[PDB]
């Protein structure tokens, strides 16, 4: 039967947490199928259906600077790394559902925060009061699944199918970084009071929620030049939103004000300290083999420290 193989350098490096999917868009689909076949099996999905789902998911990402197809596949590779290093902790359905959740997790992103839809009074802010974009992303995922020839889950039973869509729904919602802070706090307390229970379904949920934040943030766990250059796309969106904020007569937060360009290094410090380091710290406690993500995050925090001290 028909597996995907990759060239030698990609065959070795794709297993590492710090892998970069590269600038060749035409390989990203095959990189994703490669990752489902190894993390899940060549029997998880019909190849015709999967390839068609992948191309329709791609079609529905927008040509925005950060929240694009490249991001989607990048976020799926980091999930793949996590699943392959924690082999026997995850159910057959979780392995199926999570790489799809990652591919689909920013579907039809416009390059604007939930907060900018709320202040623009975009229609989606009326349909979805909280996690506005994240609820749109799940909805968009469900649409693509109902297209002729795209039900990659067709072989699953009714309640197996309901389970995988519920996994995908929670996983996508959890990428609402406003929900991360409380999710990690409850996880950190449960871990330390030793009462953390991977048989408790609402525990797995939180643990998948943190894995989702971790994959979403993985720009910070890359080789430094990847991290430095992804940072430029992240701010290009934010500052465009800042411009849109000013058009409505609202001063954007500092994060989104392009007049405060020069303070970026300090903004990244706050972010690694307030957000990224705690995420990989907690996730490494809960899943020991994910340590390399925490190590690489630490490394990149030290690189931003060097930028402020004018050593870089
Ligand atoms: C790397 C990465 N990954 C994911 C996300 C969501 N983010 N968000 C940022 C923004 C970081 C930030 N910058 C600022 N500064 C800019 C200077 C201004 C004074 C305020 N404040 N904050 C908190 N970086 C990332
Ligand atoms: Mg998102
Ligand atoms: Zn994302």
């Amino acid at each position: 039967l028909m597996q995907f193989t990759l060239p030698v350098r990609l065959c070795k490096e794709i297993e590492l947490f710090h892998f970069d999917i590269g600038p060749f868009e035409n390989m990203w689909p095959g990189i994703f199928v490669y990752m489902v076949h190894r993390s899940c099996g060549t029997s998880c999905f019909e190849l015709e259906k999967l390839c068609r789902f992948i191309m329709s998911v791609k079609k529905n990402y927008r040509r925005v600077p950060y929240h694009n197809w490249k991001h989607a596949v990048t976020v799926a590779h980091c999930m793949y790394a996590i699943l392959q290093n924690n082999h026997t902790l995850f159910t057959d359905l979780e392995r199926k559902g999570l790489l799809i959740a990652c591919l689909c997790h920013d579907l039809d992103h416009r390059g604007f925060s939930n907060s900018y839809l709320q202040k623009f009074d975009h229609p989606l802010a009326a349909l979805y009061s909280t996690s506005t974009m994240e609820q749109h992303h799940f909805s968009q995922t469900v649409s693509i699944l109902q297209l002729e020839g795209h039900n990659i889950f067709s072989t699953l039973s009714s309640s197996e199918y309901e389970q995988v869509l519920e996994i995908i729904r929670k996983a996508i919602i959890a990428t609402d970084l406003a929900l991360y802070f409380g999710n990690r706090k409850q996880l950190e307390e449960m871990y330390q009071t030793g009462s953390l229970n991977l048989n408790n379904q609402s525990h797995r949920d939180r643990v998948i929620g943190l894995m989702m934040t971790a994959c979403d943030l993985c720009s910070v766990t890359k080789l430094w030049p990847v991290t430095k250059l992804t940072a430029n796309d992240i701010y290009a969106e934010f500052w465009a939103e800042g411009d849109e904020m000013k058009k409505l007569g609202i001063q954007p937060i500092p994060m989104m004000d392009r007049d405060k360009k020069d303070e970026v290094p300090q903004g990244q410090l706050g972010f690694y300290n307030a957000v990224a380091i705690p995420c990989y710290t907690t996730l490494t406690q809960i899943l020991p083999p994910t340590e390399p993500l925490l190590k690489a995050c630490r490394d990149n925090l030290s690189q931003w420290e060097k930028v402020i001290r004018g050593e870089e």
